[PDB]
């Protein structure tokens, strides 16, 4: 059957292991354990596909992402978090994107941009805020919560849809 790789980038904090640990798991971490690498494998259906996801939980502490960029290589597409209560890490988005073209040596890599903990209401960047970031780069923005489950299936299969464009 079809293997889908996806990596699972962006800043400490945001919610990349909540979210993927929500996807393959159907549970909430509420404790914050910094990653180094994780993978997670699960046989799904993708509208009517038998599909298998092999995903990448990434670092996002800088202390931690040592060999994020060799890791990182074998990756088709990218989930690009941010959290919406925290202003940094979206700015700081832009640094994923530009180290996902140098893996990937590529201007065109299937990518989904992710608005994470959209249960809180400490909001600091607004949904059309990042609607323009998505759509400078020509992708979707999708916003989750993996706290309440909101948007995360959409995120990683929205993901899975995009690299089926290219
Ligand atoms: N309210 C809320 N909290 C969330 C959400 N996602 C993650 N969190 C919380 O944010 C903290 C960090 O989550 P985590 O998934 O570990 O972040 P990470 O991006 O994997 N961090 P690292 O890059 O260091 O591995 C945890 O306390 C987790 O419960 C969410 O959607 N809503
Ligand atoms: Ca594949
Ligand atoms: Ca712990
Ligand atoms: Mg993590
Ligand atoms: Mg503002």
């Amino acid at each position: 059957m079809t293997e889908y790789k996806l990596v699972v980038v962006g800043a400490g904090g945001v919610g990349k292991s909540a979210l993927t640990i929500q996807l393959i798991q159907n549970h909430f971490v509420d404790e914050y354990d910094p990653t180094i690498e994780d993978s997670y494998r699960k046989q799904v259906v993708i509208d009517g596909e038998t599909c298998l996801l092999d995903i990448l939980d990434t670092a996002g502490q800088e202390e931690y992402s040592a060999m994020r960029d060799q890791y990182m290589r074998t990756g088709e597409g990218f989930l690009c978090v941010f959290a919406i209560n925290n202003t940094k890490s979206f700015e700081d988005i832009h640094q994923y994107a530009e180290q996902i073209k140098r893996v990937k040596d590529s201007d065109d890599v299937p990518m989904v941009l992710v608005g994470n903990k959209c249960d809180l209401a400490a909001r600091t960047v607004e949904s059309r805020q990042a609607q323009d970031l998505a759509r400078s780069y020509g992708i979707p923005y999708i916003e989750t919560s993996a706290k309440t489950r909101q948007g995360v299936e959409d995120a990683f299969y929205t993901l899975v849809r995009e690299i089926r464009q290219h």
